[PDB]
């Protein structure tokens, strides 16, 4: 399968579903008490759902935990989606196992051409509305900054990256907001935006997590 595929149950154990009566966004578990997501996913009364596969069915590996806190990045701009990152505290610590695991923070930024894993539940159709119910996966390289910016002129900042193919076809536009981009076992990206939807020269656009690591560590330790 060249593109969107079915991950397999609990193959991506750091993957979280944010629920407000429905699944509205994804997120990543970074330690037993904290989740990172996109700031554009900011909402009151979240329930964070861990160990999911089929989000409509109780399949036995779940943990359902209310969010106690959310902290949107102080420089988040909801017009440009610059600094599209938010931290979510769990009311109770999650219980960690094979299917519920934390993802490490990067120690450096990943380079262009690095193959990454993008995951989520969101829309599959470049042209229509089709929302599947088990965890979906995509493997794509990080594009060069040039390639990214020339696809979205004036719209890409240092705190963003693109991943995929300049011919489009395979993309995570609405492909599940808030969800992870993981490269070499490290969390590099957060599913942020993408003008169009898998259009020719319209990749996915991700929050460049490697710029925020000091913010994340300082903030979680203080909160
Ligand atoms: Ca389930």
């Amino acid at each position: 399968i060249v593109g969107g595929y079915t991950c397999g149950a609990n193959t991506v154990p750091y993957q979280v579903s944010l629920n407000s009566g429905y699944h509205f966004c994804g997120g990543s578990l970074i330690n037993s008490q904290w989740v990172v997501s996109a700031a554009h996913c900011y909402k009151s009364g979240i329930q964070v759902r861990l160990g999911e596969d089929n989000i409509n069915v109780v399949e036995g590996n779940e943990q359902f935990i209310s969010a106690s806190k959310s902290i949107v990045h102080p420089s988040y701009n909801s017009n440009t989606l610059n600094n599209d990152i938010m931290l979510i505290k769990l009311k109770s610590a999650a219980s960690l196992n094979s299917r519920v695991a934390s993802i490490s923070l990067p120690t450096s930024c990943a380079s262009a051409g690095t193959q990454c894993l993008i995951s989520g539940w969101g829309n599959t159709k470049s042209s229509g509305t089709s929302y599947p119910d088990v965890l979906k996966c995509l493997k794509a390289p990080i594009l060069s900054d040039s390639s990214c910016k020339s696809a979205y002129p004036g719209q890409i900042t240092s705190n963003m990256f693109c991943a995929g193919y300049l011919e489009g076809g395979k993309d995570s536009c609405q492909g599940d907001s808030g969800g992870p981009v993981v490269c070499s076992g490290k969390l590099q990206g957060i599913v942020s935006w993408g003008s169009g939807c898998a259009q020719k020269n319209k990749p996915g656009v991700y929050t460049k997590v490697c710029n925020y690591v000091s913010w994340i560590k300082q903030t979680i330790a203080s909160n």
